């Protein structure tokens, strides 16, 4: 989003994915990433308990902002609706904040040791999504369609942020509109003439 | 599928999982896995790289019969019928092979550090379902439509088999045709009356 005032934690977050771009993620060691924030590596652990993590920023704040996103809107709307909302609101950048978020996303989907890691990111995300759907249907979280709706809608995000680091030229949230519009009508008419 | 004759490699993934099961997988070493599989860790070691590569067993050959299988299907059939007929073949194993296949499942999907390893599975899996779109749509298996599918395809299966985990009185080959419905549907109709 990169909306609010920045806090301590998501300006080291910032300074951090800015000098592993530049460095390298594994040539930049934690005591670099303290130092260019001007904090001890005491006040960055209390705030990252790994390196892996500062890509990630604040996630857990914004996991928060989502599920109180998706939570306020009116119980009157379409299921699908709440979902597209929610995956496009929450992946949504000013142009200022485009580099930011490419750099942010460049490292996540691309270095594999942030990749491994980022699978308990994704859980907890779609475990936002999985807790709606159960609310909605009057069902429970852990139930298959509420879980499996997660999982679906995090492959939509996760096809549209390849797309987007493969392609400069392409805006993330068009693609994130297409890979809804796809799960909006299914898969039946694939390829169908 | 547990359907052709027990080779060296598959023997040895097969010893190693009922040992990880039994003792847990942090508490069995490489060398327990070998001996109980009476090979030298050196002939182990020609097959896995890792003791993380021991649960997936001989994946790229699993991976090359879904290949081809997507690949001689006639191609007068939907393309989502394709997508289904594979999603449920190769998670189908006779009754004889449940106990290993849900001890197989029960690792990966719940031992952090084999969720963390099985994104590069994953990869291939998805690659698969890719490129059988891709020459479907006469298009590039790196294009959205495709890699989209791809993931679609495996957040299906990963519900499935979490929801089979949490589970015994569940049907695999049920959840994945649930799984399956839900995206040739898509979700338009999901909470709607």
């Amino acid at each position: 989003i990169g909306r609010r005032p920045s806090t301590t934690q998501d300006r080291i977050s910032t300074v951090g994915i800015e000098l592993f771009t530049e460095q390298g993620f594994d040539a930049t060691s934690v005591d670099e990433v303290a130092e260019a924030s001007g904090i001890a590596r005491r006040t960055l652990f209390r705030y990252f308990p790994s390196k892996n993590a500062i890509p990630w920023g604040d996630f857990d704040a914004h996991l928060a902002e989502m599920r109180a996103q998706l939570a306020a809107q009116p119980d009157d709307i379409p299921i699908v609706d709440g979902l597209t909302a929610a995956l496009l609101q929450f992946n949504a950048f000013p142009a200022s904040e485009e580099i930011n978020h490419r750099k942010r996303m460049g490292l996540i989907l691309r270095v594999p040791a942030l990749q491994a890691y980022s699978v308990v990111m994704y859980e907890g995300w779609r475990n936002v999504i999985a807790e709606y759907v159960a609310s909605r249907l009057g069902t429970s979280p852990t139930d298959h369609v509420p879980r499996t709706v997660g999982y679906l809608l995090l492959g939509v995000a996760m096809s549209a942020y390849e797309q987007w680091l493969d392609d400069d030229s392409l805006e993330l949230n068009e693609l994130l509109a297409s890979g809804m519009q796809s799960l909006y009508d299914g898969l039946s008419s694939l390829g169908e003439p």
